């Protein structure tokens, strides 16, 4: 039955066709199950360690790679033993990323999975097979089961309720909207088909908890067609976006896969004389060895091996530096959507104020003749649940004893209360047992003492509740008619140690419209125009005005109806029960926002970002409290910037669209509401974060770029969102979003850095090709630079001083490239200096160095036929364009230049003349390291065979110099261009 809590109980019956006391018969059990399946949601899809394997080859560029090593494992195979090192090499840095792949899949939560904590094991039926119960897998419910549920039972499938075996039945659905008080069941049908859950009092949801009671129920739906069940269907559907670096990422790939083999063309294109070449000759086999040797150094130089080692560890140290600021991140790649945000949506309760109600105003009615009125307008302080306050009338203590009005209110907030307070030594602070908005009450009459009784010698414990427990001696709680959303009030049913009464709370314009008197001290008058009037004003003026407070209009019904005329299972009638009241006066209470937030929605407003507030309240008080905290300005209209949930239903899809890109606050919203709303701000490429604690938020948490739950929040809230708040405090979201550009702002600038060396690499490699000379850098060369000696100072690039305007420009576009327009131009400019100073470095050993042999450049380029030993040759012997000491003074350029490159990438404009590279403490110290780690590989006997190269002379160091420091003047002279041009 889809819609269960609209049919009663006959209704439900009949449908299934079964009976209460019998239960379904086996071949009803039989039929059931194979219609509407088993009760149970459906398992994860889990994939398999060889699923994550190739997903992890599944990338362009490791595909590459794995080529390039095949390429060395074949030429290693046919050429010494460091031979097989660079196949080995490569092979480790794909198998390491697959390995921290499979890690990262392994500790990855998913929260479908976590539905499944809410399924019960076991649950009780009642079928025709045994007179008893029995206690079987919650698996196997059918809907047409008869199920009996009782204290400590979690509900096992979406049960309509029959009969309450005991007095009441209470329910803990917390699961659903997060820490609350139990819920008083009932076994009328709810009239509204579309009602939502909050509404439907006869109904028990699975997953919820069974507080108190014992009752029997009929299945309505089990499986997905839980309500618990539609809320993982739809974080099924919903997918997850890649992050904007991801995507480039694929961009990347892409285009780096064509550059790659437009290079294979533009090579044979160069060297296409080989045609005209004789066809006599050995050189062949020593072709096809020469230019798959440089495909295999041509993938190495083009891919960033240490980019994603580089990228993962600056993410991983600011989350523990997000952390001590009480923001939990959970996944990595979402630290690059943090600093996007570009509309945050913020529940009120929990995270923009404290959720510590505490009484600021108050008024009875002082004297009504006629026309003219006149009320008692009281202020009370005390911001905490501590009965430690001050009853003032216009700024003056007074006993609130001598009015007789304030009598009767205080037996109202102390009668008509679930709540009470309770005092504990380990904090040394009275904390709250209930709700907010009635522990505030408990503590309002402990302010007031009106019956004047002696406190001062009271200890702490017995001063949290000592003026209640008096007033609870005087009057005797027969029943409590509970809260209900229809008529927005409760009452309870009184009687002495005079006739009896009912003290009635709830919101102003309900309960006073249900107020036929007026109390006036202890006489009655009849409520009148000008009464009703003066006390709706008043109700506007604390709830609009710039108090912002929540109104409580409190009443009594001085003739109840007897009692034995009332049905108290009847929640419809609890209305009709509350009629004819006489209004005794108003409270007004306060949900203080945090000091904080005033301040980080001005943050928000100076970097960009707009703030969307969702509350419970009135659309009244919404705005009010957004005029509080910054949201809207005190004389801003606000016509079509705020909606309720009627409002917005009641739009055109077209109109809900063009609402959600001006509304700022969204009052009373509906459960689908949430998701409605992140969709149509992803409509117009918004990046949403939305704050969520329940089941369901769950559905909105995962369909917005950023789901934010509470620290205090529910398991599955947690699991669905990106992001955690330790305090649950809204400037949490403020400091997070602020620490998420300052990483981006260093990470675009360690990439742009570990990007351009791999752009000089290439054009180094190219130059080789293209005019046959000996290979000046090989792949096992290039991986030590790409992972250790430019990963080092990359690293040290992450931790650049951030912007002291960060939050003072708009939230950078997604779609924003690293690398464009004059940057791209600056890149090839020092990219094709890198490839030129490297390929001339090793020349200049082979050609015009002293300490090396003086070779022809015809015989440089044509030094594959040194073996002919020909007139052309000098008979020069052919091991020298093997030798070791060439490919040193191009990997020494090479890495000098990216010494100095990663100084100029301290800044992507501004010159080192103004922002000198001593900024950056630990910059220096890691091209220390950097440095001296290419000495260990020159100089420690092991290590130079394996990268073949030899120790350089300090003349030739002077070389390397004077070739790669004019590459700050080169990036200077183009900094200097886009400053001033
Ligand atoms: C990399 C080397 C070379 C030689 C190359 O071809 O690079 C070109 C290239 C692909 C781009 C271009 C480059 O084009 C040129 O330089 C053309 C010059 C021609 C000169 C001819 C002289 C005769 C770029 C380089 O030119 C310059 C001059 O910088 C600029 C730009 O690139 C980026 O902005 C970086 C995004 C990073 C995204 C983040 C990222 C993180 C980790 C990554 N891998 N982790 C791995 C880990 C393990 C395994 C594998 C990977 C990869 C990326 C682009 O145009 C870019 O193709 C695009 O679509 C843009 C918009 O991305
Ligand atoms: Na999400």
């Amino acid at each position: 039955m889809e819609a269960a809590h609209s049919k009663s109980t006959e209704e439900c019956l009949a449908y299934f066709g079964v009976s209460e006391t019998t239960g379904l018969t086996p071949d009803q059990v039989k039929r059931h199950l194979e219609k509407y399946g088993h009760n149970e949601l459906p398992a994860e899809e889990g994939k398999s360690l060889w699923e994550l394997v190739i997903e992890q080859f599944e990338d362009l560029l490791v595909r590459i790679l794995l080529l390039a090593a095949c390429i060395s494992f074949v030429l290693a195979w046919f050429e010494t033993i460091t031979a097989f090192v660079e196949p080995f090499v490569i092979l480790l840095i794909l198998i390491a990323n697959a390995i921290v792949g499979v890690w990262q899949e392994r500790n990855a939560e998913n929260a479908i999975e976590a539905l499944k904590e809410y399924e019960p094991e076991m649950g009780k039926v009642y079928r025709a097979d045994r007179k008893s119960v029995q206690r079987i897998k919650a698996r196997d419910i059918v809907p047409g089961d008869i199920v009996e549920v009782a204290v400590g039972d979690k509900v096992p499938a979406d049960i309509r309720i029959l009969s309450i075996k005991s007095t009441t039945l209470r329910v803990d659905q917390s699961i659903l909207t997060g820490e609350s008080v139990s819920v008083i069941k009932h076994t009328e049908p709810v009239p509204d088909p579309r009602a939502v859950n909050q509404d439907k009092k006869n109904m028990l949801f699975s997953g919820t908890n069974i507080a108190a009671g014992k009752a029997l129920g009929i299945v309505a739906t089990t499986g997905v067609s839980t309500e618990i069940g539609k809320i993982r269907d739809q974080m099924a559907a919903t997918e997850q976006d890649k992050t904007p670096l991801q995507q480039k990422l694929d961009e990347f790939g892409e285009q780096l896969s064509k550059v790659i083999s437009l290079i294979c063309v533009a090579v044979w294109l160069i060297n296409i004389g080989h045609f005209n070449d004789p066809v006599h000759g050995g050189s062949w086999i020593r072709g096809a060895i020469y230019y798959f040797k440089i495909a295999v150094a041509l993938a190495v130089a083009a891919i960033p091996e240490g980019l994603p080692a580089v990228i993962t560890t600056c993410l991983a140290l600011g989350t523990r530096r997000m952390a001590k600021k009480n923001a939990i991140v959970r996944s990595l790649p979402s630290v690059e959507t943090l600093g996007c945000t570009s509309v945050i949506c913020s529940d009120k309760t929990g995270t923009l104020t404290t959720n510590q109600m505490s009484v600021c105003k108050m008024f009875i009615i002082d004297k009504v003749d006629g026309d003219f009125c006149s009320l008692n307008e009281f202020s009370i302080t005390g911001s905490t649940y501590a009965p430690e306050g001050e009853v003032l009338k216009n700024d003056k203590p007074i006993r609130s004893g001598q009015f007789d009005g304030l009598v009767e209110l205080a037996t109202i907030c102390a009668l008509c209360n679930d709540s009470s307070l309770d005092f504990n030594e380990t904090k040394g602070v009275y904390e709250k047992v209930g709700e907010a908005t009635e522990t505030a009450l408990t503590t309002l009459v402990e302010k007031m003492n009106v019956f004047n009784t002696e406190v001062r010698n009271l200890s702490k414990v017995e001063r949290a509740n000592a003026c209640n427990s008096v007033i609870r001696q005087l009057m005797k709680k027969e029943f409590t008619l509970e809260f209900s959303r229809d008529r927005k009030s409760m009452s309870v049913y009184c009687s002495p140690a005079v006739g009896n009464k009912m003290f009635v709370k709830g919101a102003p314009e309900g309960v006073i419209d249900r107020c036929n008197y007026v109390r006036v001290g202890t006489t009655r008058v009849p409520m009148t125009g000008p009464v009703k009037e003066k006390i709706l004003s008043v109700i506007k003026e604390w709830g609009t005005g710039r108090d912002t407070l929540r109104c409580l209009a409190l009443a009594t019904r001085d003739t109840p109806p007897k009692r034995e005329e009332m049905v108290l299972d009847d929640s419809s009638r609890f209305m009709e029960y509350e009629t004819d009241l006489t209004f005794v006066g108003v409270v007004g209470m306060l949900d203080p926002p945090r000091k904080e937030v005033m301040g980080s929605i001005q943050l928000c407003r100076d970097a960009g970002i707009r703030v969307i507030m969702i509350t419970g309240d009135n659309k009244g008080t919404a705005i009010a409290i957004c005029r509080r905290i910054g949201i809207f300005g005190e004389n801003e209209e606000v016509a079509d910037r705020a909606y309720t949930g009627r409002e917005f239903d009641d739009l055109p899809l077209a109109e809900q669209r063009e609402a959600c890109r001006r509304a700022c606050c969204f009052a009373r919203v509906e459960p689908s509401h949430k998701s409605k709303i992140v969709e149509y701000l992803q409509s117009y490429d918004e990046i949403t974060a939305m704050t969520g604690d329940g089941v369901n938020d769950a559905p909105a948490l995962k369909k917005a770029e950023i789901g934010i739950a509470m620290g205090s929040g529910t398991a599955v809230a947690k699991t669905a969102s990106e992001m955690v708040l330790a305090d649950d405090n809204f400037s949490t979201i403020v400091a997070a979003v602020e620490e998420g550009r300052a990483i981006y702002n260093n990470m675009k600038q360690f990439i742009r850095y570990l990007i351009s060396s791999n752009v000089g690499e290439v054009v180094c490699i190219f130059l080789t090709a293209a005019l046959g000379l000996p290979e000046a850098l090989i792949p096992v060369q290039l991986l030590w630079v790409n992972l250790v000696t430019d990963g080092l100072p990359a690293t040290a690039l992450g931790f650049n001083p951030p912007d002291l305007d960060i939050m003072d420009r708009p939230p950078r576009s997604p779609k924003e490239p690293l690398i464009s327009g004059w940057l791209f131009f600056r890149y090839m400019a020092i990219g094709g200096y890198v490839g030129a100073a490297t390929v001339g470095a090793a020349a200049w050993w082979f050609m015009y160095a002293e300490d090396g042999p003086g070779v022809t450049y015809h015989q440089l380029t044509h030094f594959m036929q040194c073996t002919e030993d020909h007139p052309h040759f000098e008979g020069l012997d052919c091991e020298i364009f093997e030798a070791p000491e060439p490919m040193t003074m191009a990997l020494s350029v090479l890495v000098t230049i990216e010494m100095c490159n990663a100084l100029n990438s301290l800044s992507e404009n501004q010159s080192l003349m103004r922002m000198p590279p001593w900024v950056n403490i630990w910059l220096l110290g890691s091209i220390c390291l950097s440095m001296s780690l290419h000495f260990l590989i020159l100089y420690v006997d092991p290590l130079p065979m394996i990268f073949k190269l030899k120790a350089l002379d300090l003349t030739q160091w002077l070389m390397v110099l004077k070739i790669s420091l004019p590459v700050i003047g080169l990036d200077e002279i183009l900094k200097f261009i886009a400053r001033n041009y």
